[PDB]
């Protein structure tokens, strides 16, 4: 629990450093989360699953995608963005979206199933720039103080002394471009893969082959984006 424990129980120890200027702003969130369920609002993802993005090493991270919030419906948020559980069918249609554009900018098959576990395994931090959501209703979390916490991380992630590529997915993604200014890192911006927003630009975007040209570039090793 992110309110009774501290972020070296929590988070990986690179993480844990990264995030100590916000320690106080995550143990309020977990305090904010304790009075939606005195309340009787509910909140996804599950408590033990809402910083899991920070439970892969902050070391190894060589792209960020960043989206809204997490997902909506009960049993999709799992604290990596935009990923399922491999047995959830169907797929969201924000996921959907992706791997039509996965399919469309790397000529790879659609994959198997949901789990993006894969991509953060091998350096993708998969953040919302807002960690928690009411059931049923997107955006209900916004302005309620994570956005202090996924600042820090973007702008810790940002001062390593490491090539870094962001790929930022809607608006709300989009307010952490100032913090990616520095010479070691670039951001890469389209419209999110939402039904909403996807055909606004996201479709044709080439984001996955785009950032490894980025990290190429940098001296970086290429993402392997492959899904099996
Ligand atoms: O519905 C969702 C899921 C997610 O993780 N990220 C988003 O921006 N939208
Ligand atoms: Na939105
Ligand atoms: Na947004």
């Amino acid at each position: 629990s992110m309110t009774a424990r501290p972020l070296s129980e929590l988070v990986e120890r690179g993480w844990a450093a990264a995030l100590e200027p916000v320690a106080d702003q995550v143990a309020h969130m977990g305090q904010f989360l304790r009075a939606e369920i005195a309340a009787g609002r509910r909140y996804l993802p599950a408590g033990s699953n809402v910083l899991r993005a920070f439970t892969f090493p902050f070391d190894n991270v060589r792209v960020l995608i960043v989206g809204q919030d997490p997902y909506p419906t009960p049993g999709h948020a799992v604290g990596l963005s935009f990923s399922v559980a491999p047995d959830v069918r169907p797929w969201p249609r924000s996921l959907a979206n992706i791997f039509d554009e996965y399919t469309a900018d790397l000529g790879y098959p659609l994959p198997s199933n949901g789990d993006l576990t894969p991509w953060a395994q091998r350096g993708v931090l998969l953040l919302n720039r807002v960690l928690t959501v009411r059931p049923s209703n997107p955006a209900s979390h916004r302005g309620k103080g994570w956005e202090a916490v996924t600042e820090c991380a973007i702008r810790a992630l940002a001062a390593r002394a490491a090539p870094l590529v962001a790929i930022l997915w809607g608006r709300d993604a989009s307010t952490l471009k100032p913090m990616l200014a520095a010479g070691n890192c670039v951001a890469i911006e389209s419209p999110h893969p939402s039904p909403l927003s996807a055909s606004r630009g996201f479709f044709g975007s080439r984001p996955f082959s785009r950032a490894n040209e980025l990290l190429v570039g940098m001296g970086a090793e290429p993402i392997d984006w492959r899904l099996p």
